[PDB]
């Protein structure tokens, strides 16, 4: 058959639209021709938000979205979202490619969602009218987060005044005033044009909020085993193509706003790591939650 899957970028060769082309092109392998994925990309099927409840339905199979608005949902996704979890980079791969991402994957199946994978979104940092160097700094900013309570609580233990909106509604959000900041990796600030508006990027790499690849569990069930296989198989083995080529966004979009003006600052992170401790007593609360928030920590480098 061929299945649909969503992605809000509006970006044809971004990293996660990339990604599930290419595991669309494995399926295709692995199924003997006989399963294909096409991807809309910009939002042509809704928010992330209203992707997920189609994908809840059984209206659209797919779904590539970040773990912020699965926060409610899936809770477990809240897990990796938390502030400053992982110490790096590495340090997230190894933990999600590992036994924690894969039970929180397979802890939405609860809500409705099978879920397939986890890529690689960087780390988000504020950006705004004017530096961000200390949690001081941040007290009273208007500053977009995604859709979530856990989101809105993480920004807000800055003494900012976070502002939960879907990503499409920031970049004319920013350019008229209506928000002062949001937050985001760099690729996301570059094609989504956040930098046309706002110039300083402050470097606070508050939270490694990775994405998550979902399938309607009502789509799943009714495929045969082997096939079933056949799509697990895709999705993980598109998560090496798509760091690669997230790698290489990086670079592409530093490059991008370095040259349009953008004033990337240094920060004082251990300011803003100090405020988040409320933050895990109030949302890491049930037993399974505290296991995997240990056994992160716990990962050996
Ligand atoms: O902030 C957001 O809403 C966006 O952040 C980006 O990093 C994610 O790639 C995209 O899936 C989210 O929708």
């Amino acid at each position: 058959t061929e299945f649909r899957s969503a992605d809000t970028h509006n970006a044809d060769d971004y990293p996660t639209v990339a990604a599930v082309k290419y595991m669309g092109e494995l399926l295709e392998k692995k199924s003997g021709g006989k399963h294909k994925i096409k991807v809309f990309n910009k939002q042509a099927l809704g928010s992330e938000k209203e992707t997920i409840d189609q994908v809840k339905i059984g209206a659209l199979d797919f779904t590539r979205v970040n773990v912020g608005p699965m926060n409610a949902i899936c809770p477990l996704t809240q897990v990796p979202t938390m502030p400053f979890l992982f110490s790096s980079i590495a340090h997230m791969r190894k933990s999600l490619d590992g036994p924690v991402g894969d039970e929180i994957l397979k802890s939405c199946e609860s809500a409705g969602f099978i879920g397939l994978a986890f890529y690689d979104s960087g780390a988000r940092s504020i950006y705004a009218k004017k530096p961000i160097r200390t949690v001081a700094d941040a007290k009273g900013l208007k500053i977009r987060v995604q859709q979530s309570d856990l989101w809105v609580a993480l920004v807000s233990a800055m003494g900012a005044n976070a502002t939960p909106m879907p990503y499409g509604e920031v970049y004319t959000g920013l350019k008229t005033g209506l928000i002062d900041a949001a937050e985001n990796n760099i690729p996301s600030f570059d094609t989504a044009k956040h930098v046309e508006a706002v110039k300083v990027y402050s470097k606070t790499e508050h939270s490694m909020a990775p994405e998550i690849l979902v399938m309607s569990k009502i789509i799943y069930d009714k495929l045969p085993k082997a096939e079933q296989d056949m799509i697990r198989a895709a999705a993980k083995e598109s998560v090496a193509f798509e760091r690669q080529k997230w790698d290489e966004q990086e670079a592409k979009s530093l490059a991008n706003v370095k040259a349009a003006g953008a004033e990337i600052v240094e920060v004082d992170k251990k300011s803003f790591q100090a405020v988040m401790g409320p933050v895990y007593d109030k949302f890491m609360t049930t037993p399974d939650m505290k296991r995997l928030v240990k056994a992160v920590q716990d990962t050996k480098a």
